[PDB]
């Protein structure tokens, strides 16, 4: 029972320009909304519409998802700017990321690369993003390039988190991303910290392959047999030494032998731009 507060928004002051491609619950639009940012009378915004296709219990599922983020301030998670939760569509503002989704983004690189000094600096920016979230108790679940987002000024923030969420799951039981998934996500269906640490790996491989499918030439069925009969990714060609080092770390097939985000920072701060000691939650007051 979705109850209106601060974060509801007049849809008088938003405005659809374009279609930008379908998200976890329904279109993403690029628009406007007037007064939703501080010191920034019109806004640029992300707009999540749920389509007219949606039961009453996907349209609140939507709204109780996009409320986990009110919580959430941090440089390296897109942020949630208004809700709209009264008529239909039902709409969720949030950032606009200028540059689309991150697999996008390196699929462009290809043969028009990055440096590794560049790489190392979108794999700080998703490891804060995600030390951030796993400090405010949140497992993502769907950790992947195609759900990392790019700011104008190339900074790599966690995205969409919706395409793996059930309605029911927790009380009841009844989409799982096979190639990003820890082997205790593919046996038991366990999602943890450790789980969303394993995806971390995979976005490494992505980002040092300029986004080739992992485990292409597997079908899904066959990638969910050879991952958890310990099967892994082959080290990329002319992937640095530092980097597949990380991913072998990601890809402990036991979860306690795995690192956490902030581990993951600590082996690659010194490596990290100089801007990253402001903006980061690792440096943050707010790190333990
Ligand atoms: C950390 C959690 O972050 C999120 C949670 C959510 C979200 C999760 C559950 C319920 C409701 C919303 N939804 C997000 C989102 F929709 C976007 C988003 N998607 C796209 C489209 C889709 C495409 C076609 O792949 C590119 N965008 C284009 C431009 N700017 C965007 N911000 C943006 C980004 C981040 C999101």
């Amino acid at each position: 029972v979705y109850v209106p507060d601060e974060w509801e928004v007049a849809r008088e002051k938003i405005t659809m320009s374009r279609e930008l491609g379908q998200g976890s619950f329904g279109m993403v639009y690029e628009g406007v909304a007037k007064g939703v940012v501080k010191d920034e009378p019109e806004t640029r915004v992300a707009i999540k519409t749920v389509n007219e296709a949606a039961s009453m219990r996907e349209r609140i599922e939507f709204l109780n998802e996009a409320s986990v983020m009110k919580e959430f301030n941090c440089h390296h998670v897109v942020r949630l700017l208004g809700v709209v939760s009264q008529g239909q569509p039902t709409l969720v503002i949030m950032e606009l990321m200028t540059r689309g989704d991150l697999k996008s983004y390196l699929r462009s690189l290809r043969p028009e690369p990055p440096s590794l000094s560049k790489m190392i600096q979108m794999a700080g920016e998703i490891a804060d993003g995600m030390a951030y979230l796993n400090a405010n108790k949140f497992v993502h679940r769907d950790l992947a390039a195609r759900n990392c987002m790019v700011a104008e000024d190339f900074t790599v923030k966690i995205g969409d988190f919706g395409m793996t969420r059930d309605i029911y799951e927790t009380d009841y039981y009844r989409l799982l991303p096979v190639r990003w998934m820890s082997p205790e996500s593919l046996k038991d269906g366990v999602f943890t910290t450790y789980s969303d640490v394993w995806s971390f790996g995979v976005v490494l491989w992505e980002i040092a392959t300029l986004a080739e499918q992992p485990y292409q030439g597997l079908s899904n069925e066959q990638v969910l047999r050879f991952v958890m009969e310990g099967g892994l990714l082959d080290k990329p060609d002319n992937c640095p030494d530092m980097l597949f080092e990380l991913m072998r770390m990601c890809w402990q097939y036991n979860p306690k032998m795995r690192p956490s985000f902030l581990e993951i920072i600590s082996s690659i701060k010194e490596e990290m731009e100089p801007g990253f000691r402001e903006v980061s939650f690792y440096y943050s007051e707010e790190n333990k």
